This record gives C-alpha cells, structure tokens and sequence, in this order.
C-alpha cells in the first residue's frame, strides 16, 4: 500500500526559519425581524392553539412555582405574565416559554426566605406585612438577576455557559431536585415548619418534618398522593403508549380544574382545615421600584441565579434551534432576559426563564413565533383578571404535588453518575461535589462551588499530565514510551522526555521532578560534588503538548538548561509550537549563549543531530 | 550535513497495534538525625555567636511584630521563643529563624481587630480585659492555623505553594507592604484612629490617618523618622559598600538600645507623652487553652495564614538549601510548623514561621545546624525574665519605624510589575488582580482571590488555545499554518487544523467554531439543506496538543466525527497521544462504525492515507 518517504535536512528551528521565511437593529432584536416575514395566511391557528394550550399549562405552572419562591399564590400570574410580553421583543428564539422554572422559583424563594424569616418579621399575625416584605425582596432580587444579565449581555460573555460542565450540571439539576422535593413535601404535609437558612439548611429540614409529622393535614396529603399518583401513571402512560396522541396529555392542568371543583363543592377549607390559596388578587398591581439598598446583600445569590436561569433560556433555546435549523444569539439572549427580568422585578415578580416541559407543550401542538407567546400571556391575563376568584378553593398541596411529579427526570441523573463513574473519574467526581455542595449550601453557593471546582479540576488535570521516556520503534521516526510497547529501543546516551502538558508553575515543579527521574539524577547535586571533588550526555524535551507558557515555565526551562549544562549535558526542544517559541523569544529565553539552535522540529532531527557528533 | 531519511509504511493507530504490541522516624524528624552527627570539636562556636546574634535581632523583631498583631508587646517575645523550641524538634532545615515575620503578624492583627474592636469589648477604660481577649484571639487563631498545617503534612499536600505563582506572590507581597505601612504609620503619628474591619478597610484607615494628622505626636513621629532614616541610610551603606565587613550590620538593635536609652534618660513617656511599650510581662505566663468555639469565624483566615506561612517558610528553607547542598522535606516542614504553631498557642503566642532577613543574619554569622535556633531561644527567653524592664521606656514607633524600614524590598515589586507586562499579560494581570484584590479585601480574602483567579488564568489560557490551519512544506512532512509563512501549499480538497490544547467542554464549543471557520461551513447547516432538497472531502484534526479529554469532549468529537460523516467528509485525527486514546476507548468513542482506523500517527499518514484514494 502507500509509504512513507521523505527526504529532507534535519532542519532545527533556526535553520528553518532561516530557510523557510515566516510573516444597530440586533441589540435591540425588532418583533419588525419576522413579522413582516411573518406567515399570517397559515400560522396564525398553529399560533393560536399552541399559545392557548402554552398558557393553560403555564398559568398553573406560575402558579405552582410562586410556591417554591417565598411569596403568595398570585404574582406566578405575574411572573408568567410581565417577561413574556417584553420578551416576545428582544427574544431570539421562537419556540421557548418564558416563566418560573421552579429551580430558580426555589432559589429566589430560599433568598426570600433568608431575607425575610417568620419570626424575624412578625412579632404580634401579620400575614399580609410578611407577604409584602416577601414581595418586595422577591422583586429586588428579580431586578438585580436582570440588570446583571443584562450587563453580561452588553459585555457579550456569553460563554460563560460553557463553564456549567454537564457533569456539574447533572449534579446540580439532582441537588436541585432534592431541595424542591424538600420544600413541596413540606407544603404538601401542611406542616409549619420553620425555616433553616444557611448550611445543612435541608436536612434541618428534613429533620423538623419527620418530627413534625405527626401534624400532617390528612386531606391535604391525600390531595397531594392522588394528584402525584395520578400525574406520574399519566406521564408514564404517554411515554409507553406514545405512537398515538401526539400531542403530550397535559394532565396537570385537568387535575387541577378537577381538584379545585371538588374543593368548591365541598368546601375543604373549611370542613377539613384544607390548605389553600385563599387569596388570588384581582387586576395588575401598580409598578413599584424596588429598594436597591438590599442589592448588596443579593449579590453571591443573584449572580447564580442569573446564570443558572440563562442557562436553562440556551439549552432549550438550542434544542429547539437545531430541531428547527436555527441559531439564537446568546448574548441576545442575555440582554433579552436581562430585560425580561429587570420589567418583571418592577412589576413585582420572581425570576423568569424558560422551562423544558412548557417549552414542548408550547412547540408539540404547533409552535410557531414568539405569537404563541403573546397568546399564553394572553390567557394568564384573562386567568388573572377574571379566573382569579375560581381557583381560590385550589389546595396548595396539589401544586405541589404537581412539581414534585415533575422532578422525575431531574432525580433520575443518579442513574447515569455510575456509567459518567466508569468512563472518566474526574467528571463523575465534578458530578458528586456539585451534588454534595448544593445539598449542604444554598443552591446559589452550591453552583458558585460547583464551577469552581470544575476550574480546579482543570487546574489539576493539567499540572499533573501524562509524561514519558520516549524511544525510537526500530528503523522509522516513531517514538513511543519505552515501558509500554517492548519493542523500544532507548537511543545511545540521550535521554527523550514527553511533558503532554503546557508548562507553568505547577506544571513547572511536576516537569523537573520528571527530568529529575527520567535523568536518574539532579544537575544541581552532581554539580555541587564535582565542585566538592576539585550516564546521560543528551536529553531531548519533546514539547508537542507544551500548549502555552508563562514566565515561571521560562524561567524554569532556563533554568533547567543551564544547569544540565553546567553538568555538560546538552537539552534540546523539539516539537514546540511556534507561538511558544514566540513566548520564549519575548520572555528573554533567548539570552546568554542559546541562540535558538538547540530547537528541532520533531523528535527525529533531534536524534539524528546528536547521532552527526 | 545530517539528513532526514526514513521510510516506512503508512501506520494507522489500528495497524500501529497490530504490528506493534503494547503492554517511622521522619514524620518525627528526631534532633538524633543530627546531634549524633554533631561536629562539637569546631560547630559549637559558630553555632553560639550565630544564635547570639539572631536571638538579639529576633528579640527586638517579634516585640515590634507583636504590634502588627493586635497583641500587647510582650507576647511577641513569647512568639520568638516558644516556636523555636518545637521546631528544633520536627523542623527539617537547618538555617531558617523561627518567628512572627510582619505579614503574618498582621493578618494575625487584622484577624484579632476584627474579633474584638474598641468599641465593641469596651463600654466603660478596659485595656487589660481588651489585651487579654485580644491575644485569647490571637493563639485560638494561631492554634487553627497549626491544626491546619498539621492536617496538610498528614495528607502530604505540600505542592499547593506551588499555586502561589511568583505574579500572585508579589502582588500580595506589595499590597501586605502597604497594609503594613499603614498600619505601623498609624502606629508611628500616635493618632487613635478606629479600627476598620472588612474591604476597602485600609483607605478608609488612610482617610482617618489624614484626617487626625493634625493630633500627631510630634515625639513619635521624630522618633519614628530618624529610626527609619538611619536603618535604610545604613542598609544602603551596607549595599553598596559590601566587599568589607561581610556580616550585615544589625543596625535595628542598636538603634532600639540607643532609643530606650534616650528615652529612660529624659522620661518621653512623662515630659512629652511618648506612646511606649509601658509594659512587659516577667517570666512565663501559664499555658491556657484556646477556646475552640471561635475556630468557625476563622476558618477563611486560618487557611489563608496557614498557606502564607508555610509558603514563606520553604521559600527560605529552600533558598539556603540549594546554598548548602540539601534537601528539606515540605511535608516535614507542614509538620513542624503545625506543631510549632499548635504549641505557640497554646502557649499564648500569635503565628510563627521564618523571616528572611532573621534567617540571614543568622546564617551570615556563622550559620550551622538549629542549635543556633536553640541558643536564640535562649537568648529571648533572658530578655523575657530579666530585660523586660529595660525595654519598657522605648517607643512603640521605633519598632513601627524598623519594620516600615524594612518594607523597601517589599514595595520594589511595583519596579517589575512593566516587565512582566511586556513578557507575558497574564502573568502581569495576575500581580494586579492579587494586589488589587488583597487591597481592597483582607489579606486572607485577598490572597485566596489571587489563588483562584491564578487558576481562572490557567483554565482560560487552555479554554482558549492557538489554532491554526496547517499545510504542507513542499516535499517533506512539516505542517505549518498557511497564514504564517507564505510558501505553504494546501492540499488537494482536505483541511488540517490543529487545536493545542486538551479537549473540554469550553474547548469544545471552541474547537466547533474553529472547525467551522476552518472547513468554510458547518455540517449541520449543510446536511439540513441538502435533506430540504431532497468543497472539501477531508478534515485531518492534529490533535499532537492534545492533553487530556474528558466526558464532553469525547461526546463532541464523536458528534463532529457523525456530522462530518452525515455530508460525505471524513474526519481523521492524527497524533494523538497514547492515554487519550486509551479515554477515548473507554469513554465509548469506538463504537457504531469509528473502528480506530480513522487514527494516525502523524499529519503525514494521514495525507499520505487520503492521497492512496
Ligand atoms: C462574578 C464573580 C462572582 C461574584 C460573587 C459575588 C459575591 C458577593 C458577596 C457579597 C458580600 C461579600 C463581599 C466580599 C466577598 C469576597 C469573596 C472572596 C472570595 C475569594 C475566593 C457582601 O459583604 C457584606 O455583607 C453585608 C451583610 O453581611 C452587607 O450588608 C451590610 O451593609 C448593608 C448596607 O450596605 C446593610 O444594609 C446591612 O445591614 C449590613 O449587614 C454589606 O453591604 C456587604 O458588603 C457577602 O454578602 C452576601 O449576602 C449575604 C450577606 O449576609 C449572604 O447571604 C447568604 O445567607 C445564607 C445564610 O444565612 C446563605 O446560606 C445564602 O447562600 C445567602 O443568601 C451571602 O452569603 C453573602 O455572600
Ligand atoms: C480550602 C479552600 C478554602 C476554604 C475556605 C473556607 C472558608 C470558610 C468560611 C466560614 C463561614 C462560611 C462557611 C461557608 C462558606 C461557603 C463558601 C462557598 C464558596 C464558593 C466559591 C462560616 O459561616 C458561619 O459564619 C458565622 C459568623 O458569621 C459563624 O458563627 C455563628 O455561629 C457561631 C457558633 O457556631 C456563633 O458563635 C456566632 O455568633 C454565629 O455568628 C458560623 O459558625 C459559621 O458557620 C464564614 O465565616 C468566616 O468568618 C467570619 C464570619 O463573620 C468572616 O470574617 C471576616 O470579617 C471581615 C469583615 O468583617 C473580613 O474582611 C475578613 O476577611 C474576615 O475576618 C469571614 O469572612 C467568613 O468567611
Ligand atoms: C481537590 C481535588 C480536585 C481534583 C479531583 C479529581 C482529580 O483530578 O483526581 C482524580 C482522582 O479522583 C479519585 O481518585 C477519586 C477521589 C478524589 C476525591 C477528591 C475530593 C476533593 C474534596 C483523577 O482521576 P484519574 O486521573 O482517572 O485517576
Ligand atoms: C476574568 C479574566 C481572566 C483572564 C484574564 C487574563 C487573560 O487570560 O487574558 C489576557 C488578556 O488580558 C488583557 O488584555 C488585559 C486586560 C484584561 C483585564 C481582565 C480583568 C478581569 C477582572 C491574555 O493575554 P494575551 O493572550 O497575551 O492577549
Ligand atoms: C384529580 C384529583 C387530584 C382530585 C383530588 C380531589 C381531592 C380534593 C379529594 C380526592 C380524594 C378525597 C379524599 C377521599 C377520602 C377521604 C376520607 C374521608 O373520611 C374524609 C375526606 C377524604 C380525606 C377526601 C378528601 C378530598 C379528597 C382528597
Ligand atoms: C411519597 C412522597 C410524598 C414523597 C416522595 C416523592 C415521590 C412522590 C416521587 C419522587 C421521585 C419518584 C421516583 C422517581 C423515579 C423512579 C424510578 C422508576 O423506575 C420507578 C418510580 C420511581 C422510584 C419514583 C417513585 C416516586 C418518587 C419517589
Ligand atoms: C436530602 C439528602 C438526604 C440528599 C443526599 C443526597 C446524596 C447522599 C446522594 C445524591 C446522589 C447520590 C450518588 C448517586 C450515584 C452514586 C453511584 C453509586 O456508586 C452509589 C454512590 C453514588 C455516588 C451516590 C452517593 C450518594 C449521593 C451523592
Ligand atoms: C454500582 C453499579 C453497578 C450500579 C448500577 C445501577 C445504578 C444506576 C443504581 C442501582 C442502585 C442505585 C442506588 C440505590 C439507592 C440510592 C440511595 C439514594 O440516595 C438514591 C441514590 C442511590 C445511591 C442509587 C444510585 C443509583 C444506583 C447505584
Ligand atoms: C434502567 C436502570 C438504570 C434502572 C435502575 C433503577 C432506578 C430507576 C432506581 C433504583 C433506585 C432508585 C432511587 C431510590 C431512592 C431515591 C430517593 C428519592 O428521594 C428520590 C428517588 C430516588 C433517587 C430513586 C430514583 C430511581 C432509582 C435510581
Ligand atoms: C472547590 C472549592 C472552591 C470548594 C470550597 C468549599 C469550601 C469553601 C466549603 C465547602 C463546605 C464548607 C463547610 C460546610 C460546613 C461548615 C460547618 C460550619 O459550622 C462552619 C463552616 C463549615 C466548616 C464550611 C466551611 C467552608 C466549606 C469547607
Ligand atoms: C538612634 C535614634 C533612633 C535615637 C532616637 C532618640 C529619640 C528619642 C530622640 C532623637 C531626637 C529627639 C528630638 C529632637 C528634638 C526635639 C525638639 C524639642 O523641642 C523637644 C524634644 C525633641 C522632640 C526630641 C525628642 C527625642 C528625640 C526624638
Ligand atoms: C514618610 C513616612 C512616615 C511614610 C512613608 C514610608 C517611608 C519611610 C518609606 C517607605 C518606602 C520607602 C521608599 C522605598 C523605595 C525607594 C526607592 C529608592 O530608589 C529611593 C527611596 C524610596 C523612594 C523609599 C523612600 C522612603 C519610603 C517611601
Ligand atoms: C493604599 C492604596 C492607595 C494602595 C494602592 C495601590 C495600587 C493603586 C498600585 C500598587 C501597585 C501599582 C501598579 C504597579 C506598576 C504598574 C506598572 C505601570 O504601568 C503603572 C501601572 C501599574 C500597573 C500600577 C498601578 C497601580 C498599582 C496597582
Ligand atoms: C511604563 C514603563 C516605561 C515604566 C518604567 C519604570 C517603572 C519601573 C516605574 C517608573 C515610574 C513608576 C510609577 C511611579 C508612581 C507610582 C504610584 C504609586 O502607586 C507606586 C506605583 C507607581 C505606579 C510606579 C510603578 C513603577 C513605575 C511605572
Ligand atoms: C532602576 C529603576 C527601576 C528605578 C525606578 C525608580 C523607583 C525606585 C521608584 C520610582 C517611583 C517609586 C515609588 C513611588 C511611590 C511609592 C508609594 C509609597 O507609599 C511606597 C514607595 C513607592 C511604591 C515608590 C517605590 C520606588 C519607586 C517605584
Ligand atoms: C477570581 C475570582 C475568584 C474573584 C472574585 C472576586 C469577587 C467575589 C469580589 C472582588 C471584589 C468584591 C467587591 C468589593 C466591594 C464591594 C462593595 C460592598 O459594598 C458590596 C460587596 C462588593 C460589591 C464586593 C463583591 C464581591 C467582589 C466583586
């Protein structure tokens, strides 16, 4: 078959070099995008219906995750309501449904909570003062997370996402799930259980319901079992019997209505001592601007939950896009968002993003353009000005009931941490302390966490590589390690290191205990016993893997250059990149008796230089 | 000359591996490891004067650096004697001076401050009841700090010093010099200023200073100017004339005796209000242990203080081993300091660890083995049980004065700062951000920030590599940037890039836009139109860069192998490394029809392969 030959001079860096001579309409996204190219002849039913179906399944979804956040049934409305509009402006993608999340909902709430605790406010009861200190809190918060999205936006990082590794996302989502089952099944037991803000914040938790269980509101928690048994053999049931009915069942919303007839007819609240809403307000509230003076005490939790909402908005916008052969700009994401919450936190609501389940109701009964969006804001308009009185008898244990059904598949990622486990250990490591850092730290502290131990797990990767004591395979340029193949012959008196790592100060100390080993010695004690007094005579650094440098990694190699020659041995280079060796030339390597000629091209005309002396 | 000639047969990594077949009394260092092997016939001399020497100079050291600690002076005596005795035992070198060392000292102080304001403790005045609770802080802290260390040796974790890259550890060398600066400033005007506990705290102690100038005790501030005059006017005598008189001239100690003595003589203390020691401990105070409830609002600045201690402890250790031709073990020496810090709080002293210049007139003097340690000890312990009332006439802004003196190598970072500039950026904005950062911040604060914004460096300089897109030097088989040298021919139909750097999840949406902008399309878009409807054939990726890889990254070079595939162009990798094949086999790359075969060697096989067709 095909060989290989070449002839060609053994060429050193600077024989090749000698030889070979080197040398306005988008920030803010118009609606006017696509609504003159808009399709009105036959988009305008598929809109129709799926922003009717949209906003039937994400009034009851607002509603719900205003739970998981720390304030009253009625501004979900709100939350579902406000970034929709302002989002169907300066959104990118066309196919995503703006709302709760409940993620964000229970970390907006656990702030909410933080900044404002039952006994900490109260001191007659006064609900209606907490409920508006819980509001307001909510609100700041929102504007915060929307002014630093939009701030992200404008200085276009919008790569910051790439850093939510999916091991640590997986851990996170599994951790999160935890903490909302945690919360709705203390809602859905009716059990007054004070609120523990800060660490192991959900294992005191745990403890004070299992303790406490023993005033368990039996209707509420029957309302809840049903309302979970029957949502899940539903799903289930949809999942098997899926070639028909293409269109997902939206099952919570008919249990909903459902549940709520029988609370009316029978009146739970008052018979049983049911929990329920109670209280729905009528019209939209008057904007008020929040105090910013709680900004300072936001800010490690407003940052995480900016982030973890973006990235929800891009992982369904993409999902969606690549389904639909389009392409969302992120940092318009950002600004859109960033605007969405900053409108919303005005108008008294939580933080907004998109969810995946009202995302594939919205798009699987005829997603179209954001219009569908309007028309699902729309609807829970007309639920809040005038559905509001009918869903007043609602328990809340079925709202809660509702997300605790859903977190099915965010509890099923344990699943897959044993295959992420068995594949690469660095990853399902990064997996297991997101997971154990935001179950025993805020969710917020839990993600910051998370990505920091990511960075260092990068951090550890590459300043403890892969490195070997490269051989010749007989009568070819192919160098292997000699302890891996057998077949290796180890060349006469010179000794072909791999540091399969770019070389900086940790880096630095593993790459001269490597030459250290691989030499069998230290230049620096050899040195000072011949000194005193009054095996290896060349060692080749193979730098194909030497990424970057920095100035330490300069002046260790500097170092280490000098000394093997003091020791009369020759160090050579071979494989470095170009733009290291302009790193060496502008970090003063190329200084006393260098001279750039001690650098090859590849581990072979390093050999065959030595072999010419 | 030599020539370059080899001829072999085109190897994929499938035909590679078919043809070639793969496959107890250190811990307590004892005084026995030298004091056997004492040289008592000529070391005893040199040992004493050199003990001498540096316990004269450590003496006046630690009573001034008990005032960088918020400790009355007295207990830095106990800081110079105490840690020295139980670092004879663990300590493995044999040439540094056990002590407060100012930066140290000052976290200690910012620490105890913070613990215990003015305000706060006193409501009355209680300077006796402040000093106690004030050094109760500082050896609880000085105890966490020593359980720290310890737990480090014991988990053999000494490379994390390594982690304090040369940048980061100059820019918080600068800023501790300003921190220091102010603080003995504060100290030297006699100017009652409060304490400023949190960020921006030493501006805003700046503010205060210059705002109760006018309040300056003129005595003091003479006092503390001729001190600093005199030091750096005899350190610069001693720089520049050298070649005579090698031991440097211990003008700190004189000058304190000649002020002492001046100040006894006219009674500054009563006729001009001088602000002086007033006080010294006699004798030994009983050991009291810490209470340990404090240890949870100290973790963050124990850690901190830990690192920074041990981190200049080697730093010194190793400068004077490499100078006497040994080694010193850094888990030992996490180890001793632990014990000695454990012991000194004990023991009612704040944290220990070496000072260069201590360490260098120790060395200077005759440096030998620690018994010189020992005879320092002994030297401080006589200044504690009979020249303690001798020292309390002298000034508290002498001692400020010799340790502002001695800030001047400290500040001359700001003179390397450009350099590092012109050579590398990061490493620049790694000094800038760590002293920024450690400005406005605490130290602790500051010195973790830089840490971890050293690893942000790390991380980002991986996550965003050189590429580039190679092409063939005419008749051999080096690959070069076509951009880059202007006598580099593409090949026919095929693209070659090279992305240097380990493959992870910020690499691979990097290494996806690369090989968009690189092929001139992207396969999704294209593969898309051509299914509606219904100029390269070859992408070589030299992966020679290639660290690591993990999870994600395994995931996206299958999914650009697939969608490469999917439009009828093949996708082949070329020199990569061994252990990242053996990740890619595990992590489920090989599997639905990649076989290995599509693997070479070099970017030659693979040209070389693809012109057979
Ligand atoms: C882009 C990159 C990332 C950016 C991340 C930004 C983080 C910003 C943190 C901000 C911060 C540190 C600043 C320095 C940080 C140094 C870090 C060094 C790291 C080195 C590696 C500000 O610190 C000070 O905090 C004071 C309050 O303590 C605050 O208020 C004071 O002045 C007011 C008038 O101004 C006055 O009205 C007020 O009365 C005063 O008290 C001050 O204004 C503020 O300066 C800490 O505050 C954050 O907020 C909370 C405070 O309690 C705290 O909440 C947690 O509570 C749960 C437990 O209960 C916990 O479980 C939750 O998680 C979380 O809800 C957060 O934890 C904390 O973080
Ligand atoms: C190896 C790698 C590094 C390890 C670093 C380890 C750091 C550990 C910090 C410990 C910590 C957070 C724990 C969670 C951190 C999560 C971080 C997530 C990061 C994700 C990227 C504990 O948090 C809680 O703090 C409570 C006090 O607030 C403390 O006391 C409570 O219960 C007691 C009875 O138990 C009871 O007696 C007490 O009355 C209660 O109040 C609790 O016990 C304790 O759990 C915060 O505490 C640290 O100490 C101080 C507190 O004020 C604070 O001091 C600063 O003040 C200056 C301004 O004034 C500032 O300028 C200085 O710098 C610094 O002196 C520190 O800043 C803070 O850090
Ligand atoms: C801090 C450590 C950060 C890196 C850890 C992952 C890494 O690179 O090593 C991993 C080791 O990981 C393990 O052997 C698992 C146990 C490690 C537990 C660490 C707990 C930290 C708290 C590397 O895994 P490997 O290179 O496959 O070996
Ligand atoms: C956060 C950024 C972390 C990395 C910064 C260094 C890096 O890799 O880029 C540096 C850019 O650095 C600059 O151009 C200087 C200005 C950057 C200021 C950053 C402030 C952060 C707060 C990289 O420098 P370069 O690759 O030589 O270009
Ligand atoms: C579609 C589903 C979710 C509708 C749920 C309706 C709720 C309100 C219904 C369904 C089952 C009902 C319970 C069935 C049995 C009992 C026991 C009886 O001694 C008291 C009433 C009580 C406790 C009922 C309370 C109301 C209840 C919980
Ligand atoms: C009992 C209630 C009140 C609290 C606990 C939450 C309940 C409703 C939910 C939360 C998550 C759910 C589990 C999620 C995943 C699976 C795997 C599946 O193959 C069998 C069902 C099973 C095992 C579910 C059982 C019911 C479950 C445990
Ligand atoms: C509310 C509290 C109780 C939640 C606690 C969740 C913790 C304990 C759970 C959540 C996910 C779990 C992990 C999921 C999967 C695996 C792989 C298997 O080899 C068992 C261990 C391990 C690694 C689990 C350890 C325990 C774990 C980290
Ligand atoms: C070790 C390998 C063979 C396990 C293969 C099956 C995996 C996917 C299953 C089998 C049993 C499962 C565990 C069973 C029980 C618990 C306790 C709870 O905290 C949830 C996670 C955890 C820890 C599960 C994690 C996933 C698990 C380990
Ligand atoms: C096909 C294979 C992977 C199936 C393996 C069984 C799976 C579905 C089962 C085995 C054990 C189960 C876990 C057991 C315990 C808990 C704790 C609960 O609070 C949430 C559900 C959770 C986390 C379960 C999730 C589903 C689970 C992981
Ligand atoms: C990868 C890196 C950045 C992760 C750093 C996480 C560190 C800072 C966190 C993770 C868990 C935290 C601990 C969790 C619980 C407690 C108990 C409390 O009474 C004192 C604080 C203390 C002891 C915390 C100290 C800080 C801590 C150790
Ligand atoms: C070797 C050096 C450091 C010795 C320092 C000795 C100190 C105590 C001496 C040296 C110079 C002296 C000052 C010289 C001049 C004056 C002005 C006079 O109107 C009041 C006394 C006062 C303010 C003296 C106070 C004491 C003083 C500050
Ligand atoms: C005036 C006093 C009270 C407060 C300021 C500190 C004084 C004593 C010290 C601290 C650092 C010192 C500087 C450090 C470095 C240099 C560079 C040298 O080439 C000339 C002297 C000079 C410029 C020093 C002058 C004196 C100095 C500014
Ligand atoms: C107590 C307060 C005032 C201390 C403030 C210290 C700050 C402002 C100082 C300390 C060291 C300084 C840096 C030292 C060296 C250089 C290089 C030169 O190109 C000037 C800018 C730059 C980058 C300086 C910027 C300002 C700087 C960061
Ligand atoms: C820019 C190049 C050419 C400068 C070369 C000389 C360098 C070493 C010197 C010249 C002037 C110096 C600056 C003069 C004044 C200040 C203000 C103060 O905060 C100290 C740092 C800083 C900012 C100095 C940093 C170092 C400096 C920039
Ligand atoms: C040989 C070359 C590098 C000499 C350049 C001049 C050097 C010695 C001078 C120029 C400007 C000076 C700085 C000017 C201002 C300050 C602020 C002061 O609070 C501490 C000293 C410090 C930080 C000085 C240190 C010395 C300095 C950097
Ligand atoms: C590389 C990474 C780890 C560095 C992280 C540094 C961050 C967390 C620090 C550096 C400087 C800090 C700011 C310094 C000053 C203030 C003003 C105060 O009123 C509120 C907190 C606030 C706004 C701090 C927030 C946190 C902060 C932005």
């Amino acid at each position: 078959s095909c060989s290989y030959v070449v002839s060609r001079p053994v060429y050193s860096e600077l024989a090749f070099q000698q030889q070979y001579e080197r040398r306005v309409l988008k920030t803010l996204l118009p609606v006017l995008d696509w609504l003159p190219k808009y399709r009105i002849k036959e988009w305008l039913l598929s809109d129709i219906i799926s922003g009717v179906s949209t906003g039937l399944v994400g009034t009851l979804q607002g509603m719900a995750y205003a739970l998981l956040a720390a304030v009253p049934v009625g501004y979900g409305l709100y939350s579902a309501f406000f970034p929709i509009l302002t989002y169907f402006i300066f959104g990118t993608s066309r196919h995503i449904s703006v709302g709760p999340f409940p993620v964000v909902s229970l970390m907006v709430g656990s702030v909410v909570l933080s900044m404002a605790p039952d006994e900490h406010f109260i001191i007659s009861i006064d609900f209606a003062a907490r409920d508006a200190a819980r509001v307001l809190i909510a609100s700041t918060l929102t504007l915060l997370v929307g002014i630093i999205q939009l701030i992200f936006g404008g200085l276009q990082i919008g790569f910051i996402v790439r850093y939510l590794a999916d091991p640590l996302v997986g851990g996170f989502t599994t951790a999160a799930a935890f903490q909302v089952l945690v919360s709705q099944l203390k809602i859905v037991l009716n059990v007054s259980t004070k609120n523990y803000n800060g660490i192991l914040s959900i294992i005191y938790t745990l403890i004070e319901i299992f303790q406490n269980i023993g005033n368990t509101n039996l209707a509420d928690f029957i309302a809840g079992l049903l309302t979970i048994i029957i949502c899940m053999a539903v799903k289930e049931l949809n999942d098997r019997f899926k070639h028909k009915i293409p269109v997902p069942i939206p099952i919570e919303v008919i249990v909903t209505i459902i549940a709520t007839a029988i609370s009316y007819a029978v009146n739970l609240e008052k018979n049983y001592n049911a929990g329920i809403v109670k209280s729905i307000p009528r019209g939209f509230l008057p904007p008020e601007i929040p105090p910013i003076s709680l900004f300072s005490e936001m800010l490690t939790a407003s940052f995480s939950i900016a982030v973890v909402a973006y990235a929800i908005a891009v992982s369904v916008g993409k999902v969606y896009a690549i389904k639909y052969d389009y392409t969302i700009d992120g940092n318009q994401e950002f600004i859109a968002f960033g605007i969405s919450n900053i409108f919303s936190g005005f108008f008294s609501c939580f933080v907004a993003t998109t969810a995946l389940s009202r995302t594939a109701v919205q798009e699987s009964t005829g997603g179209k353009t954001q219009i569908a969006g309007i028309i699902s804001a729309a609807v829970v308009m007309i639920a809040i000005v005038a559905l509001g009185k009918l869903l007043e008898p609602l328990q809340k244990s079925v709202l809660a009931a509702v997300v605790i059904a859903n977190l099915k598949g965010m509890f099923m990622q344990v699943c897959d941490v044993p295959r992420l486990w068995r594949q690469n250990k660095t990853d399902a490591v990064i997996w297991v302390f997101t997971c154990i850092a935001s179950i025993i730290l805020g969710l917020d502290l839990g993600l910051l966490a998370g990505l920091m131990f990511g960075f260092l797990t990068v951090v550890v990767r590459v300043q403890f590589p892969s490195w070997n004591s490269l051989g010749s395979i007989p009568n070819t340029d192919i160098y292997r390690s000699t302890k891996d193949y057998k077949n290796i012959e180890e060349p006469e008196g010179v000794k072909i290191l791999r540091f399969s790592s770019p070389i900086f100060y940790g880096n630095v100390d593993g790459l001269k205990k490597c030459i250290k080993s691989t030499v069998g010695f230290d230049a620096i004690r050899v040195y000072n016993k011949r000194l005193k007094a009054l095996p290896i005579h060349s060692l080749v650094l193979d730098c194909g893997a030497v990424s970057f440098l920095d100035v330490v990694g300069v002046r260790s190699l500097r170092m280490i250059v000098k000394e093997f020659q003091r020791i009369d041995v020759h160090v050579y280079f071979a494989s470095l990149q170009d733009h290291v060796i302009e790193k060496l030339e502008q970090c003063g390597f190329f200084n006393d008796s260098i001279r750039k000629d001690i650098f090859f091209l590849t581990v072979h005309d390093a050999i065959l230089h030595l072999r010419s002396q």
